[PDB]
């Protein structure tokens, strides 16, 4: 830490506080996260080689006196803040599409190396002035554990959690990050979270009320999951024309496949990049005021 000057406190999250800092020798402006168990050091160290332009770069790992400091590339804004700033107008569709496309490329890269994010959400999607968007904190949930409250006792967002996780599947796949991104895609288009649950049962029941209570027809094996109960109410599925209205039929087809109940059938990131929705994809630059 003596090599870094804390410029400001950016925020705090699940695992610790994040500061904007300046490297006192390289001159570099970085984001410093102050979070050590053996398995986590090893796991965090492999993240250093998972480099991709749509993944926030992990520059260095500082393990000192029982404390762990992760040094990241710094981006000027997160997607929650961008959404809140664009609320009156909504993010134009071409930027939504470009962002979704780029995040899918990030996901196909990590997923092809068998690494899952596990906790995608707007705060973990960072943007710059050029039109790029990157996934932040990739791999940290597996490296450290995912607590019900943050280190600041603040609540864990359930809004983007895939239903297999909520139903108690222990070994879920890379399909959980596709569910999350699907949820974030719907939220960019409508300017409202898709499933804002405020407890596990609330989250699950918000899914069931839009997508229909899953059964053995749509998801073979669902009724035998750990937290599955035969007493769950039976709600009908709703039309995506009603769920994300402005979106065209390519968008709606892609989103429903990203929200498939059965994780084995949900589209993978690589097939999603070939969907017809991305046929006219471009890379606009956002209106960003730093
Ligand atoms: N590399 C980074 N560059 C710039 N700002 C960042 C960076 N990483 C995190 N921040 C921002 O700082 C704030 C704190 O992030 P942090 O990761 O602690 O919590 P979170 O993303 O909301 O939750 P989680 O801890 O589960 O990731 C968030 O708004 C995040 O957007
Ligand atoms: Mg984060």
């Amino acid at each position: 830490m003596e090599n870094f000057q804390k410029v400001e406190k950016i925020g705090e999250g699940t695992y610790g506080v994040v500061y904007k800092a300046r490297n006192k020798l390289t001159g570099e402006v970085v984001a410093l996260k102050k979070i050590v168990p053996s398995t986590a050091i090893r796991e965090i160290s492999l993240l250093k080689e998972l480099n991709h332009p749509n993944i926030v770069k992990l520059l260095d790992v500082i393990h000192t006196e029982n404390k762990l400091y992760l040094v990241f590339e710094f981006l000027h804004q997160d997607l929650k803040k961008f959404m809140d700033a664009s609320a009156l107008t909504g993010i134009p569709l071409p930027l939504i599409k470009s962002y979704l496309f780029q995040l899918l490329q990030g996901l196909a890269f990590c997923h092809s190396h068998r690494v899952l994010h596990r906790d995608l959400k707007p705060q973990n999607l960072l943007i710059n002035t050029e039109g790029a968007i990157k996934l932040a904190d990739f791999g940290l949930a597996r490296a450290f554990g995912v607590p019900v409250r943050t280190y600041t006792h603040e609540v864990v967002t359930l809004w983007y959690r895939a239903p297999e996780i909520l139903l108690g599947c222990k070994y879920y796949s890379t399909a959980v990050d596709i569910w999350s991104l699907g949820c974030i895609f719907a939220e960019m288009v409508t300017r409202r979270a898709l499933f804002p649950g405020d407890s596990e049962i609330d989250q699950l029941f918000r899914i069931f009320r839009t997508l229909g209570t899953p059964d053995e027809v749509v998801w073979p094996g669902v009724t035998s999951m750990p937290d599955y109960k035969p007493s769950f109410p039976k709600w009908a599925r709703q039309d995506f024309s009603k769920v994300v209205p402005p979106l065209d039929e390519d968008g709606r087809s892609l989103l429903s496949q990203m929200l498939h109940y059965d994780p084995n059938k949900r589209i993978s990131a690589k097939a999603a990049l070939a969907h017809p929705f991305f046929q006219d994809v471009t890379k606009p630059v956002p209106h960003l005021r730093l």
